[PDB]
């Protein structure tokens, strides 16, 4: 197999990348072969990169389906009798490089403001989390595939991941130094569009340069049913300690 897919994921509003984890709790990229018979998936789910860009290189020339899944509204959607409503996924030819580009809406976009402070080996930064597509589209999208709740959309935490990587982010998080805050029901509404202050656990020696990223996510997990509640991230940010 020598045809390579090479793809983004991107905000719809925006245009920015959707920042993630090369983890299982990452962007998801499934990619079946289409055939007159039934369809094949050769190559296993893969997961893009931190800066929501993907690449596999080991694919069989031929037509194929392309599905993403992550930390935005689903793409492929169907209801709890398991009837399709929407598939918003890619049908392309991949053949040489194929380039493919997804636009998404993520459920939030998180930023730090400041740059983090450090005192005493433990660090200190603030966070902007911020709906990445209105409650309106939200609602309007899922309520139709049933059992629809409004908690669906609380913000339930805010990670604060530590670590000597610089592909700081769930997966490389350190547990020394990585911290969190949760918000019980819909508690984090009024925080949305404000500053929020976050503080490292532990201490990191002084000298070393560690690497932190911030992340949010909503109660609600993708894909439907699977139980991963997906975290949209910050870039990451250098901080040598004092």
């Amino acid at each position: 197999p020598s045809e390579t897919i090479w793809g983004e994921v991107v905000d719809e509003a925006t245009g920015k990348r959707v920042l993630t984890d090369q983890g299982s709790e990452g962007i998801r990229v499934r990619l079946t072969e289409l055939s007159w018979g039934d369809n094949v998936q050769h190559n296993p789910d893969f997961y893009c990169m931190m800066d929501g860009t993907f690449q596999n290189t080991k694919i069989f020339k031929g037509e194929y389906n392309v599905r993403i899944d992550g930390p935005f509204i689903p793409l492929v959607r169907e209801n709890t009798d398991g009837t399709l409503l929407h598939d918003g996924s890619v049908n392309t030819e991949i053949s040489g490089t194929t380039k493919v580009k997804f636009e998404v809406q993520p459920f939030l976009n998180v930023e730090f403001v400041g740059n983090p402070q450090v005192s005493n080996g433990v660090i200190k930064a603030q966070v902007r989390v911020t709906r990445g597509v209105s409650d309106e589209v939200f609602r309007e999208k899922i309520q139709p595939m049933g059992n629809w709740k409004d908690e669906y959309l609380n913000v339930t935490d805010i990670q604060f991941f530590v670590s000597y990587s610089n592909t700081v982010g769930y997966r490389a998080r350190d547990e020394r130094w990585s911290s969190s805050i949760n918000y019980e029901g819909k508690s984090f509404e009024g925080l949305l569009g404000k500053e929020v202050t976050i503080q490292s656990n532990g201490n990191v020696p002084s000298g070393r340069k560690v690497f932190v990223r911030a992340a949010a996510r909503i109660n609600y997990d993708t894909p439907v049913g699977s139980g991963t509640r997906r975290w949209n991230y910050s870039e990451p940010m250098e901080v040598l300690i004092p």
